[PDB]
């Protein structure tokens, strides 16, 4: 799979492309040519002159004459400079930027086409892979390809013409000494091509294991109140930590394979001078060539030879794009069989809903050896109710999602009016379907914007006529900016019972002549239920549905009962049909300033491993140095070559120069591997540490934090992948380059003012002028560099939003939606890519030419000096080449620094993160330990603020007390403030009035590692992590190795153990993302278990018995009332038996505690729970 990179070339890319190439064969061929202008004539110097006074030549007069011959010839040759400086200032730029605009391109649709990918696969597809990994590929790898197909690409070209128009000027001339040289390049090639390909296997594999952290991380950061909660920060840690292992050694080896490849081209560039060098000699004295013929084909190759080498770069960042672009093409090309964007399918005019199951057979594509569904057959007539009913784990929510066609059923008929539905559009299929899921979903925006998901060309009345329907009109008007208040992530920031009701409303909006209820009233309470069950009595007429629900009146209400029993249905019809056949229905009903210096900040924390930088620092100015050096070096053997004034075996002798040019070479492979080797460990050390460091003071945060809409599951992670990817580009092989150029501008500026003087005067005023530009650039970039930042966390929000949520996308067919929100976000980082690659395209192009303009101005200069004899002539040519190197170098940093400007914010962001202590320090050893508590937990008119709505009191300062050995329920409405009490006997946020005491001790005294560990809680949305059922368990009891058989009893104990001994696998059955490949009872009962198996002396419930069978709810409740004495137990619920049970109740009116006592005295009185418990009888 080679060239798949550019498969989203266009026209005017491919058109970029081709100018681009030919302004870099252009540009790559102007040396050889500018040499050869030189090789013109034989000796390549107009006149000897003084300098030879081998005759006697005593002319004062005809001297100077002859320099004034000189002095003309160095002005024509400077004319000539300038006017190829003025070419390459053209050519430059037009490659540079040309191919810079065509990568931005293929980048932008690339992103955009891999994210439609994304959202084209199935629900199965979704359920098989791990999907968390896909928003880091979306963020990571195509950055991966986008420093592949740039400006490395035209640098590649432009370095492949200097060598090989070298090559055609060497075969003009000397064919035969050419061929020799080109008997070598082989060796060179087939080098740059293995050590590419093994560079682009690391280079896949390093970003498969930055894949597998970014997914830990998402995956821990989706659920952070459960890490906080169970204190499981270390163990996230670790397994980032290990990813990051994994990471760091695939790009050591990374390192080390590019600086081999690096070294061993300099190497093979240094014996083809040695080579070419000894055949010269040889040919030279057979009389088979002239000395000008071998200095030519020298002059005309070797510079093209050193240009290859220089070359090899950008060979391994095209090497590196290969291996990113794997994974992002093969999920591109991936077909799902269920294609939810094809535009091939049969659309109903109109449709009275029949829904027919024929013998339908069902297994998950996940766990595809248990069977579901058996022979599954149901017959809906239009406008009819049916009720499924069952125990957990029967394939009521396997129906629901058969209806809307998540997966294919391997055998049986879903249709629809006596169609089968795989015939119908499956956009126009899931339109006509509206469903509500057992535990619904949102989306991280307004209220508004979550209606109209399920609807978008919606009025603004009608969404207020479904609100009203769904009985949440009231809350939404009491919230300040009404229905543009702002929900969390899956609508964390609303109270379950509102984030249902506004499920049901945008389930409403869609007007669906399908409808789909799994539990849409489980987080109700009984008002807000029996009106929302009118509300949809009311519109029962004209659309069909079908519903699962745990409340007996609605199961009674519907038109016909189905019940499940060993993936078939055994009882069909009327509700007094089903009771009088006493079958399972029949049990059922009757059991009842962005700073510079942070660059330095970061660095210093790479100083664990200082010998890796001295190292590279010292290879770093051998090989700088030597490249002025080796300038010099090649200039005295030319001089020496020439000069065989002794006639043949003196000159065999020279074989010499053979042997230090060998010399020269194994030293160039050495330091070369050596500085880019240490340097390269060095970074990769210091991007592991950033990776963990960050994401440890991630996790330290508090959960306000998390609270914030900017931090985002998906604006953090691709917060933290960014800012370490471009420190890291800071940190890696590059800052070596810059060291060297340093060097080779010392060393320059040495042998210029040794050798000559008054022309280093003009290196002086050189390396100015260049700086200057890079500097304006490197502003200029910094200025959008942060905006670009911002903008890649908004889009990474939007990706992750769609990942996380795809069913609910799916089932919404709202992939479309995000497909151009996404597009939207990606708007800006397109325009700021194309201002970048003018601006840096201007730079190279600016520094080219400003090297080759004072190429000529020393030409000039120096020809002045010669005629005024300040300076001898022969020297000029050494401090011409040192300030063609220094020129070089100073262009070089200038191009680095729009790096640095980039990674100078990202850094910033790095030490703010890691410095940043939050309210409540989760890592902080300080505190108070009881040695023994006694469970005494107490709310002294605690008055509490939600920091994300600080103006809405939620706690009003309600008193609170509760025993060891007693049984607290809290009850009241929706939106009272039940959770909010268990979420601050966490510390979850920290009330502003009123204090919370464990056993006469201020929470805020204790140390809140102790006091989390001191409490067991079940949330009212359970959440579990993709893993094995055994590790969700013991993830219950951190800090402590958990065994197999206390994870045994607590399965046991939670009425769990039977389901997991069924399975495959057993214990090692892995869980989907957020235990959604378990069903709604299984997963919430072993949410319970891994509560239950710390053993918690303070057990907090909150809805705990959401959705489970009558047989599930009593096991619990008697395996609670087992150990009910010697722990301390609140419960939230709306189960009558439940609350009536417990040995305390207290009322939450709207945040305040209104009645408080025993089950009888709230009854005696006359209150609102009277009117609860009489509305219940
Ligand atoms: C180290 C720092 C150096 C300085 C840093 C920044 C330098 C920015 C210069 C880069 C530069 C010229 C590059 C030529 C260089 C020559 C060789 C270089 C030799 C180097 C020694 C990009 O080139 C522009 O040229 C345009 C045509 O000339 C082209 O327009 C496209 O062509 C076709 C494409 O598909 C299509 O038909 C179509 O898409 C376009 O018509 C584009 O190619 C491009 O926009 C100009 O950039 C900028 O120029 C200024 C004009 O003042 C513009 O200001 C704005 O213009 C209004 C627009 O709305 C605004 O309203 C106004 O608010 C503002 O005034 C900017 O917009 C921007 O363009
Ligand atoms: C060694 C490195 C540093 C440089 C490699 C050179 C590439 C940048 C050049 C060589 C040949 C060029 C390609 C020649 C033909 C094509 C096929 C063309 O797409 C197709 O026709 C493929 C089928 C499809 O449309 O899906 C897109 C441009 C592309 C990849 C060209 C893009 C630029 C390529 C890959
Ligand atoms: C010394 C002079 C002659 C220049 C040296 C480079 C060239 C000889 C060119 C011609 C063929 C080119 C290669 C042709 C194809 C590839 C494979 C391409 O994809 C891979 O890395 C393969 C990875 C894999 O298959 O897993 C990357 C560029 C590379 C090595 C090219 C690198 C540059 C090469 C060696
Ligand atoms: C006129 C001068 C420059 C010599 C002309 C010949 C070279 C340009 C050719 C001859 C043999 C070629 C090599 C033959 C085979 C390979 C292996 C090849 O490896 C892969 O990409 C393998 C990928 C896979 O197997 O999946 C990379 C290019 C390379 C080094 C080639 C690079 C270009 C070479 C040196
Ligand atoms: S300065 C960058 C580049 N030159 C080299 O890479 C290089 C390696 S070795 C070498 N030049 C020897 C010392 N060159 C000569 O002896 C020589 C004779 S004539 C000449 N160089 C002309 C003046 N050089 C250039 O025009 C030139 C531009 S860039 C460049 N060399
Ligand atoms: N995405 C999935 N991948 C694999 N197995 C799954 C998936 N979803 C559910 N299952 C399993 O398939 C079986 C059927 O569960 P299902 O969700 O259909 O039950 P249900 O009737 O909706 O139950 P409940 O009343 O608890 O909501 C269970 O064993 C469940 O763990
Ligand atoms: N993270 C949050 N940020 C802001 N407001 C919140 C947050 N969580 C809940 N709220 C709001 O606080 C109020 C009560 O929330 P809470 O979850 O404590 O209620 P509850 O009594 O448990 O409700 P329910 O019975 O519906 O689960 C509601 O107005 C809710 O929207
Ligand atoms: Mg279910
Ligand atoms: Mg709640």
């Amino acid at each position: 799979s080679v060239l798949t990179m550019f498969r989203y070339a266009g026209w005017l890319d491919r058109l970029y492309m081709l100018v681009g190439t030919l302004a870099a064969i252009i540009h790559g061929v102007a040396l050889p040519l500018m040499m050869l202008i030189f090789g013109d004539m034989t000796d390549s110097f107009a006149s000897v002159g003084q300098v030879s006074k081998q005759s006697t030549q005593m002319s004062e007069a005809d001297k100077r004459a002859m320099f004034a011959k000189l002095e003309e010839e160095m002005t024509t040759y400077a004319y000539y400079y300038t006017g190829i400086g003025a070419g390459v200032l053209i050519v430059a730029y037009i490659q540079v930027s040309f191919w810079a605009l065509a990568a931005g391109r293929q980048i932008h649709k690339i992103r955009q086409k891999f994210f439609h990918a994304i959202m084209n696969q199935e629900i199965g597809w979704f359920d098989v892979h791990d999907v968390g990994e896909l928003n880091t590929r979306l963020t990571d790898d195509v950055s991966k390809i986008n420093e592949g197909i740039g400006d490395k690409i035209g640098m590649f070209f432009q370095a492949m013409a200097t060598f090989f128009g070298g090559f055609i000027i060497g075969f003009t001339r000397g064919w035969k000494l050419t061929l020799v040289i080109l008997a070598i390049s082989p060796v060179l090639g087939l080098s740059a091509g293995i050590w590419a390909k093994i560079l682009s296997s690391f280079t896949d594999k390093e970003l498969h294991a930055y894949a597998k952290a970014g997914a830990v991380a998402e995956e821990v950061l989706a659920a952070i109140r459960t890490v906080i909660a169970f204190g499981g920060q270390k163990k996230e840690l670790e397994r980032y930590n290990n990813n990051l292992e994994e990471a760091k050694r695939l790009g050591i080896k990374k390192a080390i394979t590019a600086n081999i490849s690096m070294g061993a081209a300099f190497l093979l560039i240094y014996a083809s001078y040695a080579l070419a060098f000894w055949y010269g000699t040889s040919l030279v004295i057979s009389k088979e060539y002239s000395i000008g013929q071998v200095l030519t084909v020298f002059f005309s190759v070797l510079i093209g030879a050193f240009s290859v080498g220089q070359a090899s770069p950008n060979i391994e960042a095209f090497a590196n794009a290969r291996g990113a672009a794997y994974e992002v093409f093969k999920i591109i090309d991936n077909k799902p069989s269920i294609d939810s964007f094809s535009k091939s399918g049969h659309k109903p005019d109109n449709i009275q809903g029949n829904l027919e199951f024929k013998n339908i057979h069902f297994s998950y594509p996940s766990r595809k050896e248990v069977q579901i569904l058996k022979g599954l057959n149901l017959k809906v007539k239009s406008g009819q109710t049916v009720a499924l009913v069952g125990n957990s784990g029967g394939g009521k929510s396997t129906t629901v999602q058969l209806m809307q066609r998540l997966y294919d059923p391997l055998d049986g008929m879903v249709s629809i009016d006596g169609q089968d539905i795989r015939t119908i559009n499956v956009r126009y299929l899931r339109e006509i379907i509206g469903v509500v899921s057992q535990e619904p979903v949102l989306f991280a925006t307004t209220i508004a914007e979550n209606i109209r998901y399920g609807r978008e060309d919606v009025t603004m009345d009608e969404i207020e006529k479904a609100v009203k329907e769904a009985n949440a009109y009231d809350f939404i008007m009491k919230l300040p900016h009404q229905f543009d208040t702002l929900v969390g992530e899956r609508g964390a920031q609303l109270s379950g019972g509102q984030k249902q009701r506004i499920a049901i409303a945008r389930a409403l909006v869609r007007n669906p002549k399908i409808l789909l209820l799994d539990e849409a009233t489980s987080a109700l309470d009984t008002e807000s239920e029996a009106v929302v069950q009118a509300a949809l009595d009311k519109a029962r007429e004209g659309r069909t549905t079908i519903v699962i629900a745990h409340r007996l009146s609605t199961v009674r209400n519907a038109d016909v009962i189905a019940g499940f029993d060993g993936g078939v249905i055994v009882e069909q019809g009327n509700h007094d049909e089903l009771m009088r056949e006493k079958g399972i229905y029949f049990k059922l009903v009757m059991t009842q300033d962005v700073p510079p210096a942070s660059f330095w900040r970061i660095l210093k924390l790479n100083s664990t491993e200082w010998p890796y930088f001295v190292v590279g620092i010292f290879a770093a100015i051998i090989n700088g140095g030597l490249q002025p050096a080796f300038s010099v070096i090649f200039s005295k053997v030319v001089g020496v070559f020439t000069n065989g004034g002794p006639p043949e075996t003196q000159r065999q002798n020279s074989n010499l120069f053979s042997l230090l040019f060998l010399i020269l070479g194994i030293i160039s492979f050495i330091t070369f591997f050596l500085q880019g080797f240490t340097f390269g460990k060095a970074g990769e050390i210091l991007t592991k540490r950033l990776r963990y460091m960050v994401f440890k003071s991630m996790l330290r945060q508090d959960v306000s934090w998390f609270d914030d809409p900017k931090n985002t599951t998906g604006a953090l992670t691709t917060r933290l992948a960014n800012d370490a990817a471009q420190v890291k580009g800071a940190t890696g092989s590059r800052l070596a380059v810059i060291f060297q150029n340093i060097a080779n501008l010392g060393t320059g500026i040495i042998i210029s003012l040794i050798y000559g003087w008054q022309l280093t005067l003009l290196l002086l005023a050189i390396v100015p002028i260049i700086a200057i530009a890079g500097v304006v650039e490197m502003k200029m970039l910094s200025g959008q560099a942060l905006k670009d930042k911002k903008e890649l966390e908004g889009s990474g929000k939007i990706a992750t939003e769609a990942i996380e949520n795809f069913r609910t996308v799916v089932s919404l067919t709202r992939e479309q939606k995000f497909e151009t929100m996404y597009a939207q976000s990606l708007q800006i980082p397109y325009r700021n890519a194309m201002k970048k690659a003018h601006v840096f395209g201007i730079t190279f192009s600016f520094t080219q030419a400003m090297m080759y303009f004072s190429y000529a101005a020393a030409f000039r200069f120096g020809a002045y000096l010669v005629t005024q004899q300040l300076m001898t002539f022969e020297n000029v040519l050494l401090v011409f080449s040192a300030i063609c190197f220094g020129a070089m170098a100073v262009g070089q940093v200038s191009s680095f620094a729009p790096d640095y400007a980039k990674a100078t914010v990202s850094a910033s962001h790095i030490i703010r993160i890691i410095e940043k202590t939050p309210e409540i320090d989760s890592y902080s050893t300080q505190g108070l330990k009881p040695n023994m508590l006694e469970g005494n937990v107490q709310f002294s008119g605690v008055v509490f603020n939600y920091p994300t709505r600080p103006s809405i009191p939620v706690l009003q300062g309600l008193s609170l007390e509760v025993k060891k050995g007693q049984t607290l329920a809290l009850v009241g409405s929706s939106g009272g403030g039940k959770s909010t009490v268990v979420q601050l006997l966490e510390r979850f946020y920290d009330p502003m009035a009123g204090s919370v005491f464990l056993d006469g001790k201020e929470i805020k005294q204790l140390n809140v590692q102790w006091l989390r560990a001191q409490l067991g809680i079940v949330s009212q949305e359970p959440i579990l992590f993709d893993r094995s059922i055994a590790e969700n368990i013991a993830y219950g009891d951190n800090s402590r190795v958990v065994s197999y058989e206390e994870i045994v009893r607590a399965a046991k104990e939670a009425n769990i153990h039977q389901f997991i001994d069924s399975l495959p696998d057993k214990y090692n059955t892995r869980v989907g993302d957020k235990g959604t490949q378990l069903s709604g009872g299984q997963k919430q009962r072993i949410a319970i278990a891994r509560a239950l198996v710390r053993q918690p002396h303070i057990l907090l419930l909150d809805e705990a018995t959401s959705a489970l069978d009558t047989e599930s709810e009593k096991v619990v409740q008697e395996a609670l009332d087992k150990a009910r004495e010697g722990r301390t137990v609140i419960v939230i619920a709306h189960r009558l038996s439940t609350i009536q049970n417990a040995d305390l109740i207290v009322v939450i009116q709207n945040g305040k505690v209104k009645e408080h006592g025993t089950h009888q005295q709230l009854l005696a009185q006359k209150g609102i729970y009277f009117s609860m418990v009489s509305v219940q009888a």
